[PDB]
């Protein structure tokens, strides 16, 4: 039964559920808020099959809102803060949203959205101009309903990834396997609209406490870990580096930390290495996709082998991984090919688009869109996203391999390598490179470094020094923006 997930989370909630800016929130108080928000969403006439789009910041009420939406047998649709109004609006429509719930603090964006798409019901967590306040019940208990098709979440890329309640329950099990037994004091500075939100549920479910920050500032995270004696934190890779390289870090007390988790985007091995030294044996990397959820983790002990700094780790329990050719046949250990995944955590499919779902799923296996290989010890190494491979006359140049080499140089902090088409080379390799502090390395040294380590075909023809590598909304390297610089 689909309602089993929301109950699992609800059943877990301990003494203190959330801490943040304004102090603490007891389990009691959080439970209450779920019941309340649940009743209110039910009353507003939102039916089970349909989606509840949610626009909010990282607030404790937003944790309750998700859980309520899911308990009343609807699918949660977290509108990403960094997404454009046009992308967000497409999401509300395509997810079959019966409602837009929003926080007063983002009424501007709510208004903007409503001028672009129409939604039966419009509610808000507090008094607002453009919507009906929901925070306005007896000894009323939480009254669950079942989603017709068992969907807990729909989350967008522009496809809507539909995740089952079963899958989200499996993620709790995964979380425990990666992060330890509870309770956790888990610091979440990433948006609750996506993975942050699932981490919060995993945290509650295991009887721990969520610690919220609105955005990421290195000092803030450092104070928070010490003040709240946090055990866990999830950072984007860039944030890891900022935190590890911060001057206060050795002055600070982070003895509470059992896990500093990072992932979501490819990591810079040398910068990771540095973090593993500066922070303790607490570093853990996580690899997932929107479609696959969790796939693999690299443990703190894995981080103490330099060989493994180019890896994502061993697959998690119940996660089967296969490396495959263009044909579709299984390759041996050490071979490079497409990463395919079978697991309990994989998507059900792309919402109301089986055309696209079918080019991605095949026999229970999910094509992640990544390319990689396994080592002697069974750690997966990603050589590239499929889009990002550079082909030259029947040879694959994996852009991430070139970046690793470039970035090993002491004067290079970051690198994005792309192809542009060339009649005489097939594609010509190009590198945007971010230089250290106030260094001035020699393009030719970098070219040479690449040539010594990989070979002639890998050596970037052009090398542009840039102040930073542009990111996507999601915070991944925008290698399409970079491709354009060199055309
Ligand atoms: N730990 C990691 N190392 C390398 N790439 C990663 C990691 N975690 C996530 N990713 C990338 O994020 C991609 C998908 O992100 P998304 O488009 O948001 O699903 C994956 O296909 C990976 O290439
Ligand atoms: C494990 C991880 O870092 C991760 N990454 C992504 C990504 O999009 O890059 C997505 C997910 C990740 N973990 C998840 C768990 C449940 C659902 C989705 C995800």
């Amino acid at each position: 039964p689909a309602m089993g997930y929301a109950r699992r989370v609800m059943d877990g909630i301990g003494e203190v559920a959330v801490t943040g800016a304004g102090g603490s929130v007891t389990g009691a108080r959080l439970r209450h808020q779920v019941r309340l928000l649940a009743h209110a969403l039910t009353e507003a006439g939102i039916p089970p099959g349909r989606g509840v789009a949610c626009l909010h910041a990282n607030t404790w009420r937003a944790i309750a809102l998700r859980l309520a939406v899911q308990a009343i047998g609807c699918h949660y649709v977290g509108l990403r803060p960094t997404a454009a109004v046009t992308e967000q609006a497409r999401a509300i429509a395509a997810a079959d949203s019966a409602a837009l719930v929003f926080e007063p603090s983002v009424e501007a964006r709510a208004a903007d959205l409503l001028e672009r798409v129409s939604v039966p019901v419009v509610l808000s967590l507090g008094p607002t101009s453009r919507g009906r306040d929901i925070l306005a019940p007896e000894g009323t208990p939480l009254r669950y309903r079942e989603h017709p098709e068992g969907i807990a979440v729909v989350a967008f890329t522009p496809k809507g990834v539909a995740h089952s309640s079963t899958a989200m329950s499996a993620c709790v099990d995964a979380a425990v396997s990666m992060y330890g037994r509870g309770p956790w004091r888990f610091l979440i500075p990433i948006p609750l609209s996506d993975l942050g939100g699932e981490l919060a549920q995993c945290t509650l479910a295991t009887g721990g406490t969520v610690v919220l920050l609105e955005e990421f500032q290195p000092d803030a995270v450092l104070e928070a870990i010490e003040r709240e004696r946090a055990t866990h934190v999830f950072l984007a890779p860039n944030w890891l580096y900022q935190l590890a390289e911060h001057p206060a870090l050795p002055r600070s007390d982070l003895s509470s930390l059992r896990r500093v988790v990072y992932g979501g985007a490819p990591a810079v091995p040398s910068r990771v290495a540095a973090a593993r030294e500066r922070m303790g044996a607490v570093l853990m990397q996580n690899y997932g996709t929107q479609e696959a959820a969790f796939i693999a983790a690299l443990t703190p002990d894995d981080h103490a082998r330099r060989e493994l700094l180019t890896a994502v780790g061993r697959p998690l329990p119940h996660v089967e991984v296969e490396i495959r050719d263009d044909s579709g046949g299984t390759l041996p250990r050490g071979a490079v090919g497409e990463v395919w995944v079978r697991s309990p955590m994989t998507m059900s499919g792309y919402w109301r688009d089986p055309e696209r779902t079918a080019q991605v799923l095949s026999g229970g296996w999910l094509r992640t869109g990544d390319v990689g290989t396994f080592d002697e010890d069974g750690h997966l190494h990603l050589t590239d996203r499929l889009q990002d491979i550079i082909i030259v006359e029947a040879y694959n140049v994996y852009s991430r391999r070139v970046e690793h080499v470039l970035t090993e140089h002491p004067d290079v902090r970051a690198a994005a390598v792309v192809g542009v088409p060339d009649p005489d080379s097939g594609e010509a390799v190009c590198a945007a490179v971010v230089v250290a502090d106030g260094a001035d390395p020699d393009p030719e040294h970098l070219r040479a470094l690449v040539r010594d380590h990989l070979g002639d075909l890998h050596v970037p023809r052009r090398v542009e020094f840039v102040r930073s590598i542009p990111v996507t909304p999601a915070g991944a390297p925008d290698k399409v923006k970079v491709r354009t610089w060199f055309t």
